């Protein structure tokens, strides 16, 4: 698994970490503005979240 959060697309940021939180209590949420690719890590400690410009969110998000 449960690396990855389609349930919560649409909404913003918070909104998401809420979930995301919810799904594994201990995901440290930064945001990343959708466009900015990124890494092949396993930044586990992340649900790495491409939002848009009004930190909506535009791609599904996913861990590490």
């Amino acid at each position: 698994l449960k690396t990855e959060w389609p349930e919560l697309v649409g909404k913003s940021v918070e909104e998401a970490k809420k979930v995301i939180l919810q799904d594994k209590p201990e995901a440290q949420i930064i945001v990343l503005p959708v466009g900015t690719i990124v890494t092949m890590e396993y930044r586990i400690d992340r649900v790495r979240l491409f939002v848009d410009k009004l930190d909506n969110i535009a791609q599904v998000p996913r861990v590490g």
